[PDB]
Protein backbone atom coordinates (compact mmCIF):
# COMPACT_ATOMS: atom_id res chain seq x y z
CA UNK A 1 0.00 0.00 0.00
CA UNK A 2 2.89 2.38 0.67
CA UNK A 3 4.45 4.04 -2.39
CA UNK A 4 7.71 2.27 -3.19
CA UNK A 5 9.67 4.92 -5.11
CA UNK A 6 12.11 5.75 -2.31
CA UNK A 7 12.88 2.05 -1.82
CA UNK A 8 13.18 1.13 -5.53
CA UNK A 9 16.24 3.38 -5.84
CA UNK A 10 18.04 1.33 -3.17
CA UNK A 11 17.49 -2.20 -4.50
CA UNK A 12 20.53 -3.96 -5.98
CA UNK A 13 21.55 -7.39 -7.22
CA UNK A 14 24.07 -9.38 -5.16
CA UNK A 15 25.81 -12.46 -6.56
CA UNK A 16 28.34 -14.79 -4.92
CA UNK A 17 29.35 -17.80 -6.99
CA UNK A 18 26.10 -19.22 -8.35
CA UNK A 19 23.78 -17.59 -5.78
CA UNK A 20 22.05 -14.34 -6.75
CA UNK A 21 19.58 -12.41 -4.60
CA UNK A 22 18.44 -8.92 -3.63
CA UNK A 23 20.39 -6.42 -1.58
CA UNK A 24 19.60 -3.05 -0.03
CA UNK A 25 22.04 -0.22 -0.82
CA UNK A 26 22.17 2.56 1.79
CA UNK A 27 25.05 5.06 1.93
CA UNK A 28 28.14 2.97 0.99
CA UNK A 29 26.79 -0.31 2.44
CA UNK A 30 24.78 -3.11 0.83
CA UNK A 31 22.72 -5.31 3.18
CA UNK A 32 21.71 -8.81 2.05
CA UNK A 33 21.06 -12.23 3.63
CA UNK A 34 24.28 -13.91 4.68
CA UNK A 35 23.39 -17.26 3.13
CA UNK A 36 24.40 -15.77 -0.23
CA UNK A 37 27.95 -16.96 0.58
CA UNK A 38 26.59 -20.51 0.84
CA UNK A 39 26.56 -23.10 -1.94
CA UNK A 40 24.28 -26.15 -2.20
CA UNK A 41 26.01 -28.40 0.34
CA UNK A 42 26.84 -25.49 2.65
CA UNK A 43 23.18 -24.85 3.54
CA UNK A 44 22.87 -28.03 5.63
CA UNK A 45 25.49 -27.25 8.31
CA UNK A 46 27.18 -23.96 7.43
CA UNK A 47 30.12 -22.48 9.30
CA UNK A 48 29.40 -18.85 8.44
CA UNK A 49 32.58 -17.70 10.17
CA UNK A 50 34.76 -20.02 8.08
CA UNK A 51 32.89 -19.08 4.89
CA UNK A 52 33.35 -15.36 5.55
CA UNK A 53 37.13 -15.81 5.73
CA UNK A 54 37.17 -17.97 2.57
CA UNK A 55 35.52 -15.27 0.41
CA UNK A 56 37.40 -12.29 -1.01
CA UNK A 57 35.88 -8.95 -1.99
CA UNK A 58 36.01 -9.85 -5.69
CA UNK A 59 33.85 -12.90 -5.00
CA UNK A 60 30.98 -10.39 -4.64
CA UNK A 61 29.32 -8.98 -7.77
CA UNK A 62 26.98 -6.08 -6.97
CA UNK A 63 24.95 -4.35 -9.70
CA UNK A 64 22.59 -1.38 -9.48
CA UNK A 65 21.20 -1.63 -13.00
CA UNK A 66 24.21 -1.16 -15.27
CA UNK A 67 26.35 0.51 -12.58
CA UNK A 68 28.70 -2.00 -10.96
CA UNK A 69 29.60 -1.45 -7.30
CA UNK A 70 33.07 -2.52 -6.17
CA UNK A 71 33.08 -4.32 -2.82
CA UNK A 72 35.93 -3.02 -0.64
CA UNK A 73 34.87 -4.67 2.63
CA UNK A 74 32.51 -7.29 4.03
CA UNK A 75 31.39 -7.94 7.61
CA UNK A 76 28.68 -10.01 9.27
CA UNK A 77 26.10 -8.66 11.72
CA UNK A 78 23.99 -11.56 13.04
CA UNK A 79 22.31 -13.06 9.94
CA UNK A 80 22.84 -10.13 7.52
CA UNK A 81 25.96 -9.55 5.45
CA UNK A 82 27.14 -5.93 5.17
CA UNK A 83 29.13 -5.21 2.00
CA UNK A 84 31.04 -1.93 1.99
CA UNK A 85 31.21 -0.51 -1.55
CA UNK A 86 33.34 2.23 -3.11
CA UNK A 87 30.35 4.52 -3.76
CA UNK A 88 27.58 6.07 -1.67
CA UNK A 89 24.03 5.73 -2.99
CA UNK A 90 23.02 9.26 -4.11
CA UNK A 91 19.35 8.23 -3.74
CA UNK A 92 19.66 7.17 -0.10
CA UNK A 93 16.47 8.40 1.62
CA UNK A 94 16.05 9.39 5.24
CA UNK A 95 15.79 6.06 7.01
CA UNK A 96 16.01 4.13 10.25
CA UNK A 97 15.85 0.49 11.30
CA UNK A 98 13.02 -0.69 13.55
CA UNK A 99 11.84 -4.06 14.83
CA UNK A 100 8.10 -4.76 14.66
CA UNK A 101 5.71 -7.41 16.00
CA UNK A 102 3.30 -9.85 14.33
CA UNK A 103 -0.05 -8.34 13.44
CA UNK A 104 1.47 -4.99 12.46
CA UNK A 105 1.21 -4.17 8.76
CA UNK A 106 4.05 -3.14 6.48
CA UNK A 107 4.70 -2.90 2.75
CA UNK A 108 7.03 -5.36 1.02
CA UNK A 109 8.77 -4.51 -2.26
CA UNK A 110 9.11 -7.93 -3.87
CA UNK A 111 12.12 -8.00 -6.20
CA UNK A 112 13.79 -10.63 -8.36
CA UNK A 113 17.51 -10.35 -9.15
CA UNK A 114 17.49 -6.73 -8.01
CA UNK A 115 14.51 -5.56 -10.08
CA UNK A 116 11.34 -4.35 -8.31
CA UNK A 117 8.33 -6.45 -9.29
CA UNK A 118 5.56 -5.43 -6.89
CA UNK A 119 4.66 -3.84 -3.57
CA UNK A 120 2.25 -5.50 -1.15
CA UNK A 121 0.83 -4.87 2.30
CA UNK A 122 1.10 -7.80 4.70
CA UNK A 123 1.77 -8.72 8.32
CA UNK A 124 3.55 -11.51 10.14
CA UNK A 125 1.37 -14.22 11.65
CA UNK A 126 1.77 -14.96 15.39
CA UNK A 127 4.38 -17.62 14.51
CA UNK A 128 6.46 -14.84 12.84
CA UNK A 129 5.88 -16.17 9.31
CA UNK A 130 4.31 -14.61 6.22
CA UNK A 131 2.06 -16.61 3.92
CA UNK A 132 2.11 -15.40 0.34
CA UNK A 133 3.22 -16.55 -3.09
CA UNK A 134 3.95 -12.89 -4.00
CA UNK A 135 7.33 -13.47 -2.21
CA UNK A 136 8.31 -16.75 -3.85
CA UNK A 137 11.82 -16.30 -5.19
CA UNK A 138 12.42 -12.94 -3.60
CA UNK A 139 15.34 -13.51 -1.23
CA UNK A 140 16.55 -10.21 0.11
CA UNK A 141 13.41 -8.17 -0.54
CA UNK A 142 12.72 -5.72 2.27
CA UNK A 143 9.64 -4.55 4.12
CA UNK A 144 9.11 -1.00 5.31
CA UNK A 145 6.77 1.70 6.52
CA UNK A 146 6.80 5.40 5.62
CA UNK A 147 6.75 7.83 8.56
CA UNK A 148 6.25 11.15 6.73
CA UNK A 149 9.53 11.51 4.82
CA UNK A 150 11.47 8.80 6.67
CA UNK A 151 11.62 5.18 5.49
CA UNK A 152 11.51 2.71 8.39
CA UNK A 153 12.96 -0.59 7.19
CA UNK A 154 11.68 -3.40 9.40
CA UNK A 155 12.01 -6.64 7.46
CA UNK A 156 14.28 -8.57 5.12
CA UNK A 157 13.17 -11.84 3.53
CA UNK A 158 15.61 -14.72 3.97
CA UNK A 159 14.01 -18.06 3.12
CA UNK A 160 10.92 -20.02 2.12
CA UNK A 161 9.93 -22.71 4.59
CA UNK A 162 8.78 -26.20 3.52
CA UNK A 163 5.18 -25.20 4.33
CA UNK A 164 5.22 -22.38 1.76
CA UNK A 165 5.54 -19.63 4.39
CA UNK A 166 8.43 -17.16 4.61
CA UNK A 167 10.90 -16.23 7.34
CA UNK A 168 13.04 -13.13 7.70
CA UNK A 169 15.06 -10.82 9.91
CA UNK A 170 15.17 -7.19 10.86
CA UNK A 171 17.86 -4.98 9.33
CA UNK A 172 20.17 -5.75 12.28
CA UNK A 173 20.23 -9.42 11.27
CA UNK A 174 18.02 -10.85 14.04
CA UNK A 175 15.45 -13.36 12.83
CA UNK A 176 11.80 -12.79 13.63
CA UNK A 177 10.92 -15.88 15.64
CA UNK A 178 13.02 -18.96 16.34
CA UNK A 179 14.19 -19.54 12.77
CA UNK A 180 17.77 -20.22 11.66
CA UNK A 181 19.42 -19.90 8.24
CA UNK A 182 20.50 -23.52 7.87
Amino acid sequence: AFPSGKVEGCMVQVTCGTTTLNGLWLDDVVYCPRHVICTSEDMLNPNYEDLLIRKSNHNFLVQAGNVQLRVIGHSMQNCVLKLKVDTANPKTPKYKFVRIQPGQTFSVLACYNGSPSGVYQCAMRPNFTIKGSFLNGSCGSVGFNIDYDCVSFCYMHHMELPTGVHAGTDLEGNFYGPFVDR
